């Protein structure tokens, strides 16, 4: 697929249009700031003078009320929570917008699941950054960007795609790479990625590793540090150089440990569970369940957030990060190398087997994980969870423990015990006397694999001039 960069895209299609950004949260603030820095005409539209109104004023915007912003808009962007969009649309947009104004989304959920039926005489299109909102901004302001999908649901001008690409450039995404997709593909892959790996999976893997180290007798501060530091090292290596590059950066013993432990901790049953998660998404069952939860007041989301914020793991992480700010395990290596490699691989391959563009699968299940893990490293799980959408919070909370279930810390424990006893060392010394056939066989299968051949091509194009 074509991966569009800055030199491929003109801003001219949006140059003199008034762009109304509805909402000023995680994506909304990022888009508004980025678009304004890129020279475009932005107004911020809000329902209320609340927290995000105050934030927008502090950033030099003068927000308008939603109905007033949409009256003067050529392009209307829905950057409020997915569950809120129908109500905003019905009450503040539909009867107030210019006739023919563009309707623009950052996630396909409402259009794809037919929650909002747009008018027939508007362009309807999407730019979906494959990044948490704050990193859309942070990348842009460092002179870089994050990847994005664009899609067109309804073309009435005949230039909807060019306008989507222009907006993607305007928010910095063409510095990294933009791929054309569909509302269906974006929605399905996006919900899948956040549920199984980007929010749900990684969060539960981190908790499992932390708990397991603590049960084995490590002090909490050491269990936290070992977990998150090794996670960052491993995910950074993959982000830069793929699975093969990561494996070549660690010892042969760690290669063998990673490879074997990974398939133990993350086994076929997990691949089956990922397909279940995908079908629940495809069939509309997730959407119906999320709508029902939302209409109850999102009690599951509020509960989880408040338990997480108060938890031992988050208290310990906050204390650790603060002590590091102010200046003040080889089992864990292989458990994480294995667990993260096989979770990535299973997530990516599920999407590719199901027919989605492999490039989209790579942005969603590989590239974006580095951005997530950077947020976790900097701000803890609670900071990460605050940055992601409510849809992703709910998906992660419900699916994460399905993918990484209780048994995974049980398997971790077993592996950790074999390491501590010197049993893992005997086992490495042996496979080694067979000429490391398990290691060479895996390197050989990785070399030819879709994830590595696509990743290498994309990483070359992405890090071109970034
Ligand atoms: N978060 C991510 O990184 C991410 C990644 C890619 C795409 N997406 C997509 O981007 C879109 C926006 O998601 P987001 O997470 O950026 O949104 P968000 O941060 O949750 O949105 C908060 C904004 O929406 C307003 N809002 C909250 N409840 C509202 C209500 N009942 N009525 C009207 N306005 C309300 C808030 O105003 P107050 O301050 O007054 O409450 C605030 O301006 C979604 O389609 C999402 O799927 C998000
Ligand atoms: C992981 C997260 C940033 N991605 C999303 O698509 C979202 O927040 O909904
Ligand atoms: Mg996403
Ligand atoms: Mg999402």
């Amino acid at each position: 697929a074509k991966i569009y960069k800055d030199e491929d895209i003109s801003l001219e299609p949006i140059k003199n249009k008034t762009i109304a950004i509805l909402g000023y949260g995680s994506q909304g603030r990022a888009w508004a700031l980025n678009l304004r820095d890129s020279g475009l005409n932005v107004v911020v539209g809000l329902e209320r003078q609340g927290d995000s109104w105050r934030r927008a004023i502090d950033d030099g915007f003068k927000p308008m009320y939603t109905k007033d912003a949409v009256a003067i808009a050529d392009i209307i962007v829905f950057l409020v929570p997915d569950m809120v969009q129908k109500s905003l649309w019905l009450n503040s947009v539909k009867d107030f917008m210019k006739k023919g104004a563009d309707l623009v989304f950052a996630h396909g959920f409402n259009i794809h699941f037919k929650i909002i039926e747009p008018p027939k005489d508007s362009d309807v299109y999407m730019i979906a950054p494959k990044s948490p909102g704050p990193i859309v901004r942070r990348s842009y302001e460092m002179g870089g960007g994050v990847p994005a999908l664009v899609a067109v649901y309804q073309n009435v001008s005949g230039e909807a795609l060019q306008k989507a690409l222009a907006i993607a450039k305007g928010i910095g995404c063409a510095r990294a790479g933009v791929i054309e997709s569909t509302f269906k593909e974006e929605t399905e892959t996006d919900l899948f990625g956040e549920q199984v790996i980007l929010v749900g999976g990684i969060m539960e893997l981190i908790k499992a590793s932390f708990e397991t180290l603590v049960e084995e007798g490590y002090q909490p501060e050491v269990a936290y540090f070992e977990t998150v530091n090794e996670l960052k090292l491993i995910v950074d290596l993959i982000y830069e150089k793929g699975l093969t590059g990561m494996l070549r950066a660690v010892s042969d013993t760690a290669k063998y440990g990673g490879i074997t432990v990974g398939k133990f901790i993350i086994d076929k049953s997990v691949r089956d569970k990922m397909k279940i998660v995908l079908e629940r998404i495809r069939s509309g069952e997730f959407a119906r369940e999320w709508i029902k939860e939302y209409e109850r007041g999102m009690p599951t989301v509020f509960k989880e957030l408040s338990e997480l914020e108060g938890s031992t793991i988050e208290t310990v992480g906050r204390k650790l990060r603060e002590m590091m700010f102010r200046g003040m395990l080889f089992g864990e290596q292989v458990i994480l190398v294995g667990g993260i490699m096989e979770l990535i691989k299973a997530s990516f391959e599920t999407l590719v087997e199901e027919g989605y563009q492999p490039e989209v699968a790579y942005f969603e299940t590989v590239n974006e994980l580095k951005l997530i893990v950077d947020l976790i490293y900097e701000k803890g799980l609670t900071g990460m969870l605050r940055a992601v959408s409510d849809t992703a919070k709910y998906g992660g909370i419900t699916v994460g423990k399905f993918i990484i279930d209780k048994s995974v810390r049980d398997k971790m424990k077993i592996v950790l015990e074999r390491i501590r006893s010197g049993e893992f060392a005997r086992e490495w010394i042996k496979e080694y006397e067979r000429g490391m056939p398990t290691v060479f066989k895996e390197l050989s299968e990785l070399e030819g694999s879709t994830i590595e051949t696509v990743g290498r091509k994309l990483r070359e194009m992405m890090f071109r001039g970034m």
